[PDB]
């Protein structure tokens, strides 16, 4: 499908609850959430090759992956993991993540194109955080 | 002297050892140090009236004090204390700190203008952390 373009967030449910579940302390979550309220996202996509740049004031990330071929990226709270993206559906990628650093919570992420909308999901044990993007 | 201006750090010895000595855990020290590696500092100074704003990604602080007159600020690891700044020399301020929250280590700080350089020192029982700033 076409996830390619520059996106701006529309709404977001459960980010603090997510970070709280990942172990971040209140001092940091207040920073995270605040900055994580105005993220800019640029996505480049060539079939199964994806480049996803998510920029915010206190942290910017760039991932490059080919759906189906695992890669090394960071869990939301900045840990290190190897994740395996897979097409769950025609326009939905499910990405399983495993920490290379021993202990932690079962984390995952799933980007899906609804209808000119980009429903991003972050899981971390029960906790599901949904952030909805919209073409700028 | 003239501590007034915007400063950028040049080097830093013993910050992790300092934080480690203050009780912060490894999970947090990794965050602190990393963010505490690119601090921006703005200093406004009118004779003995000082305004010191130290900004970093996960924490920004602003203190306003008159040398000689005690004030309430926070120890590096975010505790609450009342400190008493005193001119140790013509261009060096020594600031003694006491926690309002019972237990802790004898902390202090001393900013000194060397020669267009700003040698900042943080003590916490034996442990001395020196961070050297430079006019941007
Ligand atoms: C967790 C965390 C931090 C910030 C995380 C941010 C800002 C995440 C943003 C995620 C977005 C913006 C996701 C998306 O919408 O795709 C900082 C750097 C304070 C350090 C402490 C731990
Ligand atoms: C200790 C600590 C934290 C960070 C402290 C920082 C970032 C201090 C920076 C000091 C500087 C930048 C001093 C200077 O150079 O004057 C955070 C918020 C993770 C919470 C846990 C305890």
């Amino acid at each position: 499908p076409n996830f390619a373009g520059t996106w701006k967030m529309r709404s977001s449910e459960n980010f603090d609850e997510l970070l709280k579940a990942l172990g971040v302390n209140a001092m940091l979550r207040k920073v995270a959430v605040a900055a994580a309220s105005k993220p800019h996202v640029e996505i480049r996509q060539d079939g199964d090759q994806f480049y996803i740049k998510t920029s915010t004031t206190v942290r910017t990330t760039e991932i490059n992956f080919k759906v189906g071929e695992g890669f090394e990226e960071e869990t939301v709270d900045g840990r290190k993991c190897r994740s395996l993206p897979t097409w769950e559906n025609e326009n939905k990628i499910h990405c399983t993540q495993t920490l290379l650093e021993g202990d932690g919570p079962k984390t995952y992420w799933t980007r899906e194109l609804a209808n000119d909308e980009l429903i991003l999901t972050f899981g971390a044990d029960d906790v599901v955080c949904t952030r909805i993007y919209v073409r700028e």
